């Protein structure tokens, strides 16, 4: 299809060294993931870069959506629309280890991918959220089932998580 230039973890996890905000506007894919915080504010790391690059219109449809039905829980999620960049943008709350949230919650954040055939998506509870990338990758090969590609911004990170694939 239209993913390109992606090593094969798995049959079906996908990874890039890639901006995810640059690989959604070239692909337009059905779903991306939002790397999400419970009120959906949009303020750094992924969230903030897609935030940014849909001119805010994705934080003025989320400030709707916590108006009308309150937070999310940790581990939860709710499909938004894709904006500019796909058809759905799925909001996915991962842990916050440096805010004390359980780790074991990451399981229950990726489980959500499986409502989706197909999706491109960052690692979740990586970067800002704290947690160990190589874990979150491990967490996510052990729990998706469908189809997913991962953009890894950092080229360290990303050669990191290939090297050390078991």
């Amino acid at each position: 299809n239209s993913f390109s230039g992606y090593l094969k973890l798995t049959d079906n996890v996908y990874i890039k060294n890639a901006d995810i905000v640059e690989e959604a506007k070239k692909v337009k894919p059905t779903v991306v993931v939002n790397a999400a915080n419970v009120y959906l504010k949009h303020g750094g790391g992924v969230a903030g870069a897609l935030n940014k690059a849909t001119n805010n219109a994705m934080q003025v449809e989320s400030d709707d959506y916590i108006a009308t039905n309150g937070p999310l829980k940790v581990g939860g999620s709710c499909v938004l629309s894709g904006h500019n960049l796909a058809k759905h943008c799925l909001h996915v709350v991962g842990p916050n280890v440096n805010k004390g949230e359980d780790i074991q919650l990451l399981k229950s954040a990726y489980e959500n991918f499986n409502q989706h055939e197909v999706l491109l998506a960052p690692l979740l509870s990586a970067g800002i959220f704290g947690a160990d990338p190589i874990h979150s990758l491990r967490v996510c090969v052990d729990t998706v089932r469908t189809n997913v590609y991962l953009a890894v911004f950092d080229k360290n990170l990303y050669d990191k998580l290939v090297s050390s694939f078991l």
